[PDB]
């Protein structure tokens, strides 16, 4: 990890200090250089910790002349890369192009450096360990740094720009794989001038992904756009608003099972949902979402609400009877029991609700079949995790469609206890009818909204209330054992007591009072401490915590509601069949195009 | 619709493509047109998907040579339009004067193009498809792209300016239909400055508004105040402070049937409220309302007060009577009955309710006769959809009306349950005080801030709560179906299901706990789920978003109750009598200024 290239960053240095021609190469000491390069029996291939002859020492401060007496002693040495691990394949060529001092690149391009040396080493692989990823080969380090003339030098010398490092990345995915900023369009642009004689656009990494689906997956959009600038033709300019014509081959990607919207909804970067507002993007799933997405979402909304009314009316109406065992019993109320599987099914009634539970059966195996098979074509925690996807929302629907399905388990063998699987699947399932309010302006924000203090102010209001409400159970517990149970049994023992406080904590159930007896006074005492920690400041700041927060984090569920509608748009196609989908834009072959689909804006501008 | 404006462009564009005259016409091939209109065989009339000449082309790009040597081959290009469905009358010059370039406007006016040329396509209607509305006529074009010395040169050559074209809009109307810029008044004066030989300020067009009214309506400002310092005289400068003299004659509109106040306070724009601001406007109706309008307001909501305290003192005072009927019956609790007819006038107490009963009649008949008639005379979405005319309250006070008249004719025909429409309106004519809340401004934007949270984020709170009444209504009813209903009797059944649980969704109730009985223990699960997620985080977060909601619309509702109390000021003129509501303004015979209505004031400027 850290401390160990910590480790080999202060053993380089020791070996460098140590070594007296290192020392000179790295202090620029022309005369022990003289010194020891006019000696024969000075060891010209030294190396240090990770293997660095005296050029990576000479090219690491950035001493020219020191690097040229090297040459002069010793020409082999520029052929010569490193050989330890956190360095396998780094020349000095790549240490001259990163430090930006042309007249050492043209040094070692004079004597032959290799110019497709492959650094696979571990300091250059794309990892969070790793400050920057400038790639592997000097023409990934030239581009990424941000000079022309030494990119152009390599490309004049060799540099074939064709070259896939560790991930299978070229040099247009790297240059993408950059913070923004201003020479990295210049530069895409200068190395696509130079891919004149499948192209440079087209090939993948080993993710699969072209450099267009890169630029949607990592969430730059100065790229995106300086690429679309390629893939448009304005028709006309007449007047203050002009018409121009987009290209949606690689946006839409209709022929291909990954496609570009995909790739960019359901993404970790949190700016890929800007690439969402871009002018071909934005009224692309804008025109998808009016007149195909919120139809069909609003149909399969009334479908699942009718779907939910079924289950519930199959809940309402069920089968029970009068309890055969007698309770001779205070504190025993249950007057009716469940019926068995023989006389569950004999009237008209029992007939209607054995159609609507096989209905409820075949909703349930019909959610089953389409949400199991996207739990393994996606990622699992990235089909859960993601809010814009609608991760917990299909979480309950899976954890609903399992606990009906145990419900049909223990209704066709005589297992009594068919509440519990009907009360958690009946909350459930009904409260998973707020992933059909994405699809409206006026719900989605809201809800995810709500989802938004599930995961977020609410987990930790609730575990400092469980130590609240630990605390004074146990002390309303210790304060009443004492006494009469028929007088006051809120906390007559400690799981009502638990349970007593947390009622009460939040002023649901009123203050345990009883005037016809005498309560202990430390029942009072603790209980208006109670009163002041906890349901004045704690239920108070809860609502003023949530009022903070909500401010803060309204523009950025308002910009998420915008993108998750996108990402229910890319959902209901490619699961509703294609004849109910068309595609989408102008086809350009009845037009002459040559067999590209195109989307046609007027702007107005000034 | 937007689908047919592409095929339409792709079309004409492929026909452009296709022909090769039109073709050297785009591209500006000079060769290939000196080669083309060589040839005598070349159709000089070729025409594009919408019938575009060759003309249309070379001005679409620009291209003043190409339309040079046009004119050289064929004149009679120029006097030809276009002739299909989205370009009606488009000729060249239209083109040509929206692309802004002079010498084709003199290349085209040289050899006699129609300068009345009504260019009445839809694709120049004032539309939301169309992005801009630039009028028909080549004038309109010139006024509104912004170019001095083109609109000039089409006066010099014609373009008689009374010219109306769809919907009835002169030049003037159409310059004020524009987003502002900083040429468009210089283009008003320049157009005023050609009127000199009913002018061209007084011409309506087909909604029957003058520049005037369609500049109140629409919203603009800046073109308001530069129409006002033509209507305005200084009276002196001394000092510091200077007396202005404005001109009320087309502001107050005392003659006309439509005014330009309401014109200005019943529009859909935002905008139109921003010119109750305005220089002669604000100081207006602030003495129309500081003199008649709040001591009129006052007088009429102490009237309606009393009228309510009258409809509910005879509420409360109801003719009831023992029951005939024996209940034999428990859970049946009703001992009095509604009173028949016969009996129900027949003391001195019931002679008193007569003639307050007859009060209410009359006062919902006088409501009748003064609000019918502007439900259509104003259009209904108008009346009713308007906050700042007050179209909820007028809806309810429509309700409260029926409601009292079928109270009325319950009580005539002996028809038993009075209580229906008393609770409705009893609650709605209570409810409706508020409308006279609007004249004071301690209770004004409060009452309007009530109407934006009810029209606004109560609606999107109660529909995913009423999801959660659902399924929690639901889970307590399985819950508790095998229990006795004599010891918890809050989910004995499904609707009192229903209704506890929103009773106790707001913490309205307590929750269900009896300590001499075992209740079950999901009740207890479920139940601290309904504590957690409905009770703790809903009931609270809806107070954050009402917090974080009013200091965004705070500005609004406090600049939106200024503009209503203009439209109360507006409405109570025109309904009194016009001896309780004199002229407002300084009367000009007096003074023998010309039979005008002048209002004046001093500003401290410097």
């Amino acid at each position: 990890w850290e401390q160990y290239r910590d480790r080999v960053n202060m053993l380089q240095q020791e070996r460098i200090r140590d070594s007296p021609l290192l020392q000179a190469a790295k202090e620029n000491d022309l005369r022990l250089l003289k010194i020891l390069l006019l000696n024969q029996s000075c060891d010209f291939q030294q190396r240090g910790a990770v293997g660095e002859t005296a050029l990576h020492v000479a090219a690491l401060y950035d001493n020219l002349e020191a690097a040229t007496l090297l040459m002069e002693a010793a020409p082999e040495l520029a052929k010569e890369p490193a050989l330890c691990e956190p360095f396998v394949g780094q020349t000095a060529l790549h240490i001259a192009v990163m430090n930006q001092n042309l007249n050492l690149v043209r040094a070692l391009l004079a004597r032959g450096a290799s110019v497709s040396a492959r650094a696979t080493g571990a300091a250059f692989r794309r990892s969070p360990h790793n400050l920057i990823y400038y790639g592997e080969h000097p023409l990934s380090f030239a581009a990424c740094v941000g000079s022309e003339e030494i990119v152009r030098l390599l490309i004049e010398h060799g540099a074939d720009i064709r070259a896939q490092d560790s991930l299978g990345n070229t040099v247009l995915h790297i240059l993408i794989l950059q913070p923004n900023k201003t020479f990295a369009c210049q530069m895409y642009n200068l190395l696509l001038s130079y891919d004149e004689h499948q192209s440079l656009e087209l090939v993948p990494n080993h993710q699969g992904l072209t450099p267009f689906k890169l630029a949607g997956v990592e969430g730059n959009t100065v790229m995106f756009q300086h690429l679309m600038q390629k893939r448009k033709h304005v028709q006309w300019t007449c007047g203050p608003l002009t018409s121009t014509l987009y290209d949606l081959t690689e946006i839409d990607s209709w022929g291909e099972e990954l496609s570009f919207l995909e790739l960019v909804v359901s993404s970790k970067k949190r700016e890929a949902r800007q690439i969402l507002e871009q002018t071909p993007v934005k009224e692309l799933v804008s025109f998808k979402w009016k007149k195909y997405g919120r139809p069909y979402f609003c149909v399969l909304a009334s479908l699942y609400i009718l779907y939910m009314i079924c289950f519930t009316t199959c809940c309402i109406y069920r089968p029970l009877k009068l309890r055969d065992d007698n309770r001779t019993d205070p504190r025993d109320i249950t007057i009716l029991q469940q019926k068995l599987l023989q006389e569950a099914y004999v009237t008209h009634q029992d007939n209607i609700r054995l159609v609507g539970e096989l209905v409820t059966v075949t909703g349930a195996v019909i959610i089953l079949l389409l949400e199991i098979p996207d739990i393994f074509r996606v990622g699992a925690s990235r089909y859960f995790g993601q809010t814009i996807l609608g991760g917990p929302f299909h979480v309950i629907i899976i954890t609903y469609a399992s606990l009906v399905l145990l419900t049909m388990v223990m209704r066709l063998t005589n297992m009594n206890g068919e509440v519990v699987p009907l009360s958690f699947a009946l909350v459930l399932g009904w409260c998973s009818v707020m992933y059909f309010a994405r699809g409206f302006q006026m719900l989605g924000p809201f809800t995810i909204m709500i989802q938004k203090m599930i995961f977020g102010d609410l987990m930790r209001f609730c575990w400092l209330m469980a130590v609240v409400i630990l605390g004074f159970a146990s002390a309303f517990h210790i304060t009443f054992q004492t006494e009469d149970p028929n007088n006051l049994g809120e906390f007559s023992d400690y799981p009502t007591a638990l349970f007593s406080t947390f009622e009460l904590f939040l002023t649901i159930i009123d203050g345990p009072a009883n005037y016809s007896v005498d309560l202990p006074f430390m029942y009072c005492i603790t209980y208006a401490a109670f009163a002041i920690i906890a349901t004045l400041l704690m239920l108070n700041l809860f609502i003023a915590m949530m009022g903070d927060t909500h401010w803060r984090v309204a523009q950025e569920r308002d910009e998420l509601w915008r993108a998750q509608v996108v990402a229910t748009t890319v959902m209901l196609e490619r699961k509703m069949p294609r004849f109910l989908w068309p595609r989408s834009g102008i086809c350009g072959y009845e037009y002459g195009l040559g067999d590209r689909w195109f989307l046609r804006v007027e702007n107005h501008h000034d």
